[PDB]
């Protein structure tokens, strides 16, 4: 039946959404470590530069030389990373557009879901009923009326033939005698009377 | 425009249905009358019938 399907589909759906509602925060956890790496970095170089300045002072050059030397190497890693920073942004920005943009229409056809299957629904009941009053009062061949009253006719044809309805020459005989019995006895009411 | 027509037809229908339940007595009760009364025939042409009374 598909509509079982609608309802099974989404929440399948519903499954990858979170799936992919926790894979996010996994590109932005390691986003976060990224960046502390490259201010701990900075601050190493920081630290030789801030003690560089005490190194240089007093005339003491080839302490300073050197200590230059060793900043460059984390200087080349610092700029490295930031590079990694800055792209990596794209990547949550433009994914985060797609997850706003997707669940959006996630509940727009949830609304959907129900209009159309109600729609369904209220075909389904109608249809049996008609079909049933087709059934029942249909003058074709109305199980209610013209079956059940063609029964009537059956018992109701056994009577005559069982209990042969008296011929009509006697109904106008009696009809014929009945008046003179009325009259002929009233013949004499009018004649006793009088 | 949905709920309007749709409507209209529960409105349509109920009172269909109510029409027919009204003649279901009707046909039941006169049926019954048929059926009492075919036997009760059967019996006197069984019981009083000059042909072969059971009675006389």
């Amino acid at each position: 039946a598909p509509e079982d399907l609608l309802e099974r589909l989404l929440g399948e759906m519903e499954l990858e959404l979170i799936e992919l509602r926790r894979a996010l925060a996994q590109t932005i956890a390691t986003f976060k470590s990224t960046e502390r790496q490259r201010d701990a970095q900075q601050l190493i170089a920081q630290r030789w530069y801030e003690k560089a300045q005490a190194a240089l002072d007093r005339g003491n050059e080839q302490l300073a030389r050197e200590a230059l030397g060793q900043r460059q190497s984390y200087q080349s890693h610092t700029e490295a990373l930031g590079k990694s920073l800055g792209e990596q942004r794209a990547l949550v920005e433009q994914v985060r557009g797609q997850l706003q943009k997707l669940e959006r229409k996630y509940l727009e056809l949830k609304s959907q879901k129900n209009l159309y299957l109600a729609r369904l629904k209220s075909a389904i009941a109608a249809q049996k009923i008609e079909e049933i009053a087709g059934n029942l009062d249909n003058a074709s061949a109305s199980s209610l009326f013209e079956r059940i009253e063609t029964k009537i006719l059956e018992l109701e044809a056994e009577r005559e033939l069982l209990n042969p309805p008296p011929s009509p020459l006697d109904k106008k005989f009696e009809q014929w005698e009945e008046q003179q019995a009325v009259e002929a006895t009233l013949a004499a009411m009018k004649a006793r009377r009088s």
